[PDB]
């Protein structure tokens, strides 16, 4: 399998070039991230939502070259609509993979879902400079100075649902990966709020992580659902 | 580029394997068509409806060994949203594509369309037994009885809006096309209404075409919408 990163001949133009198992980086037509626009987003009546039922654990965590990833144990899951879906990880991105009516947020976070069948469901959270945050903060103090390292910490415990913005609403569509193979059949929820985290927290994050987001991709024949009515 | 066809190893469990053009037909996530559950189906407040401007043309006709085509000359187009689109053609399927909780129609029509940028947007019709259909009947007494002629009428006249249903409502989703090499990002809407034509209608139909139906496809990660609120 060959490297690939943000820059460079193995930055994101060229990952679908890099090797047959990673051509639907360049042929897929539902890919992530997408530039989302509010005025464009189809309201709905009966979007189904999703109950979320994370368990306490151990921060188990790992800067892997791509990104900061926090492994969950087996065990914490989403439903939705009664359809259940295993939390696996989450993870960030600096700037945001996602954006606003073509501009980036500061930061971004993938909750990383699976079920029975290899199904994948990723619950989206964007942040913008303000108010420290308190939860990251919890992380911070525990980033990784070791590649590829796992490092567990069995005294800390972060809930995950910590990092849910107040208002629950929400963006869905079908997409990808943002990373090869850029695997489709994604179910992408991306809440509506942004959450906040300090300016000198982003900017630690981003002097750690390095920029690591996928540029958009097209929307194509997708309509961008939003979770309540107009 | 391959033979393929509905029965045997050119059948549709194949397609992805006869050529490389046609893998997407065997590695696709948001393929069509799809078994429509309106249970499923989620309702909307402001999906974009399209209004229809086609033109009365002479009927020109082809068998091209897959399906019976009519083949329309530039001029009519539908817009969705105020996004223009071009009839190229209609043909049909026996028995249906679609399925409606787990049940095929007897006869599917799709009408194809085609942007300035090659985004393909596709009006599927459903056929239920019931009244003789007066269009259909036109359109039948000039079966090609030969294959891959385009067989021009002068003085036929067939209006494509002759075959819409009276009630208007719609499923939409993000899909596929049908046939190799199963080309993604085609902006599907279905009526929700059959509309009717005659037992020895369809049976004819059925019996000139074969059977030309792709398999349902996994839905995935896709919503089903509605272009109604609940
Ligand atoms: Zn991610
Ligand atoms: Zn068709």
């Amino acid at each position: 399998p060959p490297h690939w990163g943000y820059f460079g001949e193995e930055g994101p133009q060229y990952w679908g070039e890099l090797a047959p198992e990673f051509s639907t980086c360049k042929t897929g037509k539902n890919q992530s991230p997408i530039n989302l626009k509010p005025q464009t987003a189809v309201g709905t009546t009966s979007l189904p939502g999703f109950d979320v039922y994370y368990r306490e654990t151990a921060l188990k965590l790992i800067n892997n070259g791509h990104t900061l990833q926090v492994n969950i144990p087996l065990g914490s899951y989403i439903k939705i609509n009664g359809h259940r879906y295993e939390l696996l990880q989450y993870h960030f991105h600096t700037p945001s993979e996602h954006q606003r009516d073509g501009f980036n947020y500061p930061m971004e976070m993938h909750l990383v879902h699976k079920d029975g069948d290899g199904n994948l469901a990723v619950i989206a959270i964007l942040f913008q400079e303000g108010e420290e945050n308190e939860t990251l903060a919890k992380l911070m103090s525990f980033l990784p100075q070791t590649l590829k390292k796992q490092e567990i910490h069995e005294s800390v415990k972060i809930h995950p649902a910590k990092f849910f913005p107040a208002d629950k609403k929400f963006y869905k569509y079908s997409g990808s990966l943002t990373t090869p193979p850029c695997s489709e059949g994604v179910y992408w929820m991306v809440f509506k709020q942004p959450i906040q985290a300090s300016v000198t927290q982003l900017e630690k994050m981003h002097e750690y992580l390095g920029s690591n987001a996928r540029p958009v991709q097209r929307q194509n024949a997708r309509t961008l659902l939003k979770s309540w009515p107009d």
